[PDB]
Parts: structure tokens; C-alpha cells; sequence
């Protein structure tokens, strides 16, 4: 198969067992890759790389593109369909961990875990804030959104959210719009402005986990244009940053690999891949 | 009154209102302090400073020593009692926040929040671990211990503890001894060895919140001999450190100050202070 990207060593080993694997990225198998083109039926890739139309046209036998991830911007979905190729993903596997990091970053800002850690490390050794009884506003109550809210309930936080729709079974309150949400939040969780930022007040904080002195802090794991990131952040204050590590756990990556394996053996088994999109 | 230590500006203001306050630590009121000695009935202090016997003997009218804290090693309890002095504390106020930091440090090690934050800040931009389905062993299931366990349940963790006694109402399992606990834990929470450390294995981690390559990490907020702390820590790996910030929140310190105020006005009101110990 065509392995467009490296995945985990042990997702690799699961491949080199069932499959003769040609890695697009390794020079040491460019020849045998070229050879194999007509007898290549499977591509394993990630959301970031996808599979260009050029490469697709190079693979006449290709029947499946298995995406280690849920991103589809890097592959032409309908085009594969017209070539009768199955394009799969790995749904419902990463939200919890993304929600863990969101909470971790939150405690990190709340409790000065960055500023506090360096000051000991920088042999330099300010009161923090408790989450208890504070309004957590959640922007986008999806999978990641719900996970993060319940986790936030354990800290004595009251949940409010923006919405898209209202959720049954919980006592969380829904706000009409994002600014409504901000004016009623002590910590804003972005799980999908200046004026929004301004409505959070000087005690409030923002926590990013999705895409890229008037506020008291921010914990950001995702930024616009990455990783050539603003620069001021590393300088800013009351800021905890992450190299987009939302889903970066062994467990999640292992859960995602197994899914990728599952759609593979399925297709080679004459079946329609279960995670076809 | 005798204010042995600084407390929060607004605990201060609550004092300078009801009380003529002489700060032992400020030179600018050493005279008026000396004067006041015989007409001083109240000391406000913290666990670290207490009130030496020498000073106690200097204060003939003293009827109350209000401790902003629960530490009593820095004051002779029975001696005050024999002088009929009421020594109060501020119980049941800080456990939750100490448990918050314990969890925060945990996520911090689990999810490489230190190593991850600097690498972005150090413009340098390793898979982490999820807590879900991992055994959290709790060493000392007291107030802080219980708070921390429930918070850990929200992350999909299974609670085990060492014990002192068994807790009704929950499905947490009790282990006979500390080493038994270690051999059955993925994260060890110290809330009260080499062999214990060794029983945690190479994936396990230790999180300190109480007193001072064979393990995968550690988050320490309290160390032996502080703050002249080992030094190797700042060098060690997979380590998040805190300048003993267990209780360092505004809310907790505010909750503690109010208690201290309460025992004060009580005693001057001819009553027996409520937090007398």
C-alpha cells in the first residue's frame, strides 16, 4: 500500500505484516514504489497530507484511501467516489483527550502552572484562582464540548454553553449567541472578538482547543498559521501554550490506528469500509 | 492587635477597621507596638510564624491567637491554655484547591504541559498519555484525598486508595498498605519509597501535594527543605514543579481570612472563639 505519512511505530508494524508498504516519504523505497503503482490498492494517510488528484490518477487499482484522522480538505471526496474509491476516517475517538487538554490548560492558567513552574526552575522562588463556583462558558457544545463541560462540573463549575442546539438530560443553561455567552462566563472554552474578549472582563480567561490587559489569561493549543505562530504569545503574560497536542496521546493515536487498520482489512475483504465518508 | 505576618491587603483592611493593628514586621510601628504591649489582647498570625513563648510572655492581656491556617507547630497550645488564651485555626477551607492543583499537576505530567509549553516558547516547535481507564492510587483518603479522587473520576479514572479507614458510599477499592497501593496504580497521588516508586513501574507517575528512569514522571508542589530545593528537579525530566501553591488561591485565602476575622470579633465579643483548638 501507499503509506503517505509516518504513523506510530506499532501502527507501522501492523502494516508491514498484512501489507507490502511503500512509504512516499522514504527515498529508500522510491523504486519499488514506482514499480508497485499499478498493483497498489490502498493508501494510508493523515488529514494533513491527504492524497492529491495527481497521485490518485497514478493509482489505477486504488480502491481505498484510509485517513488516520477526520480531516478531508486534503482529498477530493467525490472524485474518489467517481473512481469508486472508498475514503474512510476515524470518528468519535479523540474528543475526550482534546477536552482533557482544554481542562489541563485551564487549570494551568487558573493556577499559574507555567509561571509557577519556571520560577522554581529558574531558581526564582502570586495568588491563583479556584474554578469552583465559576461560570464556564463553552463555545460549541459538540463531542469535545460535552466532554469538557462534565469534566468542568467536577471542579464545582456551573456550565453554560453556545449551542447550535439545546442538550437534554443536563441542567446546563443555553445562551442565545456567542457574545451572550461571553458576558456570562468566567472561563470561555472554545470548542467549535474584541467585544467578546471584552465581555469576559479582566478576571476572565480564554481557552482554545479548536482552530486559530483586558483579559486575565489564556491557554492556547491551536493558533492561526502554525507553527509559525505570532511570537508575542511566548512574550505575552498569563499564557500557557501547546504545540497542537489536542489528540496527541498514545491511546488516541492507537485508537485511530486500529480504526485505520479496520477499514483496510475490510476493503481487502471485499466489504465496504465501515468508516467510509 | 499584634499582626505577626502580612495577610491579604483586604484581610488587612478588615483589620485596620475593627482593630488598631501593630505589625511585628514593620519598623514604622515598633514604638507604638512597644507601647501597646500591655493593652494588646489579640494576635493574628500564620502557621509558619506562630507565636513564640517569649512573645506570649510579653502579652499579659492577650486572650486570643488567631491562626490564618491550621498549622500549630509554631505555637505552644497547652501553654496558651494555661494562660487561658484561645488559639484558633481555619479548618475545612483549603482541601478542594489543594486537590485542584494535584489534578492540574497530574494532567501537566500526563499531557506534557511543561515540556510542551517551553518548546513553543523556546521557539523549538512526544505523544502524551490519557488518564482515562488508568488507576489513580490515592495515598491518604482524607479531605484532600476525597476531593482529588472524585475529580479524577470525571477523567475516566478508577479510584483506589490507602486508607486509614474505608469510605462508605463510593465504589473505590481499598488496598491494605502503601506498597499494595503502588503495585496497583498508574498515577500515585500523595495526599497524606524506592520500592514503592519501583512498583509504580516505568509508565507510572507520582504527584505530591502534602509534605517533602524508573518512573515516567512527577508533579511536585511540596519538597523537603524549602525553598532551597534539591536543584536536580529543575534538571530532572518529566517534572512539573510548584512553589508550594496548594492553597494559594484568592478564594481560599479569602475564606481563611474571614474565618480569622470571625474568631476575632467572637473573642472581643466575650464569647469562646468557634475555631479554638
Amino acid at each position: 500500500l501507499l503509506l503517505v505519512e509516518p504513523m506510530m511505530p506499532f501502527v507501522m508494524d501492523e502494516l508491514q505484516r498484512n501489507y507490502s508498504v511503500h512509504r512516499l516519504y522514504q527515498a529508500a523505497d522510491r523504486p519499488a514504489l514506482e514499480a508497485a503503482l499499478p498493483s497498489i490498492r490502498a493508501v494510508a494517510t493523515g488529514g494533513g497530507a491527504g492524497l492529491s488528484n495527481e497521485w490518485m490518477e497514478k493509482l489505477p487499482s486504488l480502491g481505498i484511501i484510509a485517513i488516520n484522522g477526520v480531516g478531508t480538505d486534503k482529498v477530493d471526496l467525490a472524485r474518489a467516489r467517481r473512481r469508486n474509491i472508498d475514503v474512510t476516517t476515524t470518528p468519535g475517538v479523540l474528543a475526550d483527550d482534546v477536552a482533557d487538554l482544554g481542562i489541563a490548560l485551564m487549570l494551568a492558567v487558573l493556577r499559574r502552572v507555567g509561571d509557577g513552574d519556571r520560577l522554581v526552575r529558574e531558581g526564582r522562588w502570586p495568588l491563583g484562582h479556584s474554578p469552583k463556583g465559576k461560570r464556564i462558558g463553552v463555545l460549541g457544545l459538540g463531542q469535545i464540548g460535552r466532554a469538557l463541560a462534565s469534566r468542568a462540573e467536577a471542579f464545582g463549575m456551573s456550565v453554560r454553553y453556545w449551542n447550535r442546539s439545546t442538550l437534554s438530560g443536563v441542567d446546563w443553561i443555553a445562551h442565545q449567541s456567542p457574545v451572550d455567552l461571553a458576558r456570562d462566563s468566567d472561563v470561555l472554552a472554545v470548542c467549535v472578538d474584541a467585544s467578546l474578549l471584552q465581555a469576559l472582563g479582566p478576571e476572565g480567561i480564554v481557552v482554545n482547543v479548536a482552530r486559530g490587559g483586558t483579559i486575565a489569561g489564556a491557554g492556547l493549543d491551536v493558533f492561526v498559521n502554525e507553527p509559525a505562530i505570532r511570537s508575542e504569545f511566548h512574550t505575552t503574560p498569563n499564557t500557557v501554550l501547546m504545540p497542537h497536542q489536542g489528540s496527541a496521546t498514545v491511546e488516541t493515536r492507537m485508537a485511530m490506528g486500529k480504526l485505520v487498520l479496520a477499514n483496510l482489512a475490510a476493503h481487502f475483504a471485499g466489504e465496504k469500509a465501515p468508516n467510509t465518508v
